[PDB]
């Protein structure tokens, strides 16, 4: 596995490691992934005390900023050591009177009652065969006024891009064979009607889509900027190998953000 100490030359101290949201165009990183969990978090109308479900939950930023700005209980969900580890340290530093747990476990057996569903970036990483049994759950364990917000990529298919004036290149393809054949995400990404169609076919109704596409264009590009003036420490934590890898992910999907080829998008979904 890469180590946390590589991840933490160039996340902001969120460690969060999903698109941010340049709510105002002047905010630093660190501000800027707060908004994103707070445009999120808003979405769902939370109360303090309800609880909140955090689908990987990666290493606690969000479940840490529930917390702290939005009073509620909240269980995060992972399958990586790692992001447990961090999550259940930090929740457990957090000063609150709430239930505040991060647990090693997949959603496919999570069957307790939550008031509310946020997910960040997990569901483009499910196999095709789950995306209406994700649906299905979700769906379950809310309340009749439940609300899920689902924040997901998705990729667009060859006749859309065309249509949209955009084709994909000999270097697209080479790249999107680096993403499955690496560590990197980006491979086997759902389509948008993916996420949508089976989100209403398990009940949802999507009320609400914020594509946020050049937003992640921009994060990868101060992700790789903070990589590149830590280089030296970033190949001693691993290797120049993973180093030019990491780069090469980072701009190469900052890239393809820009020029449109796949999204990435909060879906509003209630019952």
């Amino acid at each position: 596995d890469i180590s946390d100490d590589f991840f933490a030359l160039f996340l902001d101290p969120t460690w969060v490691y999903t698109c941010a949201y340049f709510e105002r165009d002047d905010m630093t990183l660190e501000e800027a992934q707060l908004a994103k969990v707070d445009l999120a978090l808003d979405k769902l109308n939370l109360e303090p005390g309800m609880t909140l479900l955090d689908v990987g939950c990666g290493w606690g930023g969000a479940l840490v900023r529930a917390v702290e700005k939005y009073d509620v209980n909240v269980i995060g969900l992972t399958l990586s050591r790692n992001h447990y580890e961090r999550s259940k340290d930090r929740l457990a530093a957090i000063g609150t009177q709430r239930r505040a747990e991060a647990r090693l476990q997949g959603w496919e057996e999570f069957e307790e009652n939550v008031d509310r569903i946020v997910s960040f970036e997990a569901f483009d990483a499910f196999k095709k065969e789950r995306y209406l049994t994700f649906f299905e759950r979700s769906y379950d364990i809310l309340p009749d006024d439940g609300r899920m917000l689902l924040h997901s990529l998705f990729t667009y298919d060859r006749r859309w891009l065309h249509e949209q004036g955009i084709a994909l290149t000999m270097s697209d393809l080479r790249f999107l064979k680096f993403l499955r054949e690496s560590i990197f995400p980006g491979g086997e990404l759902p389509s948008e009607p993916d996420i949508v169609d089976n989100a209403q076919a398990a009940g949802f109704t999507i009320e609400h889509v914020q594509l946020l596409q050049q937003h992640y264009a921009r994060t990868l590009d101060a992700w790789a900027a903070n990589l590149q003036a830590a280089r030296e420490r970033a190949i001693a934590v691993q290797s120049e190998e993973v180093y030019n890898n990491f780069m090469h992910y980072l701009t190469g999907c900052a890239e393809r953000f820009r020029r449109g080829l796949i999204n990435v998008a909060q879906f509003t979904m209630t019952k």
